[PDB]
């Protein structure tokens, strides 16, 4: 009830980047604990953003971020509807969607922007907060199996992180693990189509 002292949660910053520009797949961290708790606080990221996949946190969480047509995407349950920070302060999402688990705020400046995949090609691939790239069986609209199963700490901290076809396109965003006694045998993600429904 007493106003004067409510708090504001902070922003999503983005403290790093799963670096798939080379022939290698690999995760660079782009800002520490502390500056990334400040950069929290204030909003204000001046921070080089770079590449497709970003690496996100909040006072609590961390997870992925993923840019696809000009919109860095990701998870409601890690982001709720909080700012991003940004060179001129937080920026507010643009969309936001928790029935989808989505929320969506204006890509970075710097960052690049996967294609939605028009393929329709089954055989994906999951990008992990640590660089993995898991071979996935698209099963549905909405789900794929791993080819190689893995307990769900593997995967902990990378929804919002892209599923892609075969030519690197945008297919999904990685939302769930299916899981059963810890090990992911699928996961279930938001498809592209209903982020350009959602848009
Ligand atoms: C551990 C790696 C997982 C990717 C990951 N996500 C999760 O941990 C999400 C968060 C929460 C639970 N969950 C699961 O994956 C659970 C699980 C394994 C924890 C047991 N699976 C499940 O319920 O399958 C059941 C299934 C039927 C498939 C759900 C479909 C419904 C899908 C759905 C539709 C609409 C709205 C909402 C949902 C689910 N939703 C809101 C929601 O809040 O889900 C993560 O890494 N998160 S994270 O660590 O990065 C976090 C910091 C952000
Ligand atoms: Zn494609």
């Amino acid at each position: 009830s007493h106003m004067a002292s409510m708090k504001k949660k902070g922003s999503v910053v983005i403290v790093g980047r799963i670096n798939l520009s080379g022939d290698t797949a690999y995760a660079q961290q782009t800002r520490g604990e502390e500056g990334c708790q400040e950069t929290s606080q204030t909003g204000r990221d001046k921070n080089q953003v770079e590449g497709e996949v970003q690496i996100v946190s909040t006072a609590t969480q961390t997870f992925l971020a993923t840019s696809i047509n000009g919109v860095l995407w990701t998870v409601y349950h890690g982001a709720g509807t909080r700012t991003i920070a940004s060179p001129k302060g937080p920026v507010t999402q643009m969309y936001t969607n928790v029935d989808k688990d989505l929320v969506g705020w204006q890509a970075p400046q710097g960052s690049r922007s996967l294609t939605p995949c028009t393929c329709g090609s089954s055989d994906l691939y999951l990008v992990t907060r640590h660089a993995d790239v898991i071979p996935v069986r698209r099963r549905g609209d909405s789900r794929g199996s791993l080819l190689s199963p893995r307990p769900i700490s593997y995967l902990k901290g990378s929804a919002g992180g892209p599923l892609l076809c075969p030519a690197g396109h945008a297919v999904g965003i990685f939302r769930t693990a299916v899981s059963t006694r810890g090990v992911a045998k699928a996961v279930d993600f938001i498809p592209v189509e209903s982020l350009e429904t959602t848009m």
